[PDB]
């Protein structure tokens, strides 16, 4: 039998960042498809981007500073290849901003690395970013915070965006994600972002949720959910999850905002890609 996990979404964590969920919701009107890289996995167990297993891989780098560039290698500390994906595993996927990273080392005593991952010297693909100001040596980084970006001018916070991994131009990025239609909308697991701002980021699935189906790798076109309170039992609405990882739901006009996070998605049956869902 599929299963979902039996835990609050509360208690659970965003899988772009190591943030606790405080809330779902819904894309901006001019948001059709998504392209997030962490945080994919199908229901099948399989996993897709830059995706890793535990949330202590998520938004982290590591390399060798040059003092002008840092090479990349894969949280291990192993060699990463361009063949091998947009950017090594658990690499920050935070598109629309600027980043502010925390830097330190294994075997000594910690450094704010800031990135605008615009820049031609940004190239994660090919393993190299540039090293604003940090000094060489190898490094262990883990998003703290982020800020505006600072070059499509006068621009605002965007978590909906990916960033410019490459150019070289095949960076080999997982597929986008497409609401289904017929009146059904993409499900996001929102979270508090520190920064100078009131930055909401969005995540198709909770990083536990990701960890539960790569083990629980159960061998169904869509699956029925209900958004049950634990307490009560009462089923709270009703929700779809798609083969390829992600959730719909039809907004009762202009949706999950309006629903409480205590709750939990229990699985109900496997059920045609076109059944219609009754409005949220």
């Amino acid at each position: 039998p599929f299963t979902l996990p039996n835990l609050p979404l509360s208690s659970l964590s965003n899988s772009r960042a190591p943030l606790p969920i405080s809330s779902m919701g819904i894309s901006p009107d001019n948001v059709q498809s998504v392209q997030f890289q962490n945080g994919r996995c199908t229901l099948d167990g399989r996993l897709v981007g830059t995706t890793p297993v535990s949330l202590s891989h998520v938004a982290k780098i590591r390399g060798t500073s040059n003092g002008t560039v840092i090479n990349l290698t894969e949280l291990d500390g192993t060699p990463f290849h361009p063949f091998e994906g947009p950017a090594p595993i658990g690499f920050p996927d935070l598109g629309g901003c600027d980043w502010h990273i925390n830097m330190t080392q294994f075997g000594h005593s910690q450094t704010q690395y800031d990135v605008d991952t615009t820049p031609d010297t940004f190239v994660p693909h090919l393993g190299s970013i540039q090293a604003n100001g940090i000094g060489s040596g190898n490094y262990v980084g883990v998003l703290s915070w982020i800020s505006p970006p600072s070059h499509p001018s006068g621009s605002q916070v965007d978590l909906w965006k990916i960033p410019n991994y490459g150019s070289t131009e095949a960076t080999h990025l997982a597929p986008s994600v497409y609401p289904p239609g017929f009146g059904e909308v993409l499900v996001f697991f929102m979270s508090k972002m520190p920064g100078p701002g009131a930055y909401n980021l969005p995540c198709l699935l909770p990083q536990e949720y990701i960890s539960h189906l790569a083990s629980e790798q159960a061998p169904g076109e869509a699956a029925l959910l209900h958004y049950v309170d634990p307490d009560t039992g009462r089923n709270l609405g009703e929700f779809k999850a798609y083969p390829d990882g992600f959730l719909t739901c039809v907004p009762n006009g202009a949706g999950p905002q309006q629903l409480p996070i205590n709750g939990v998605f229990v699985f109900v049956s496997w059920v045609s890609r076109f059944y219609q869902l009754k409005p949220v």
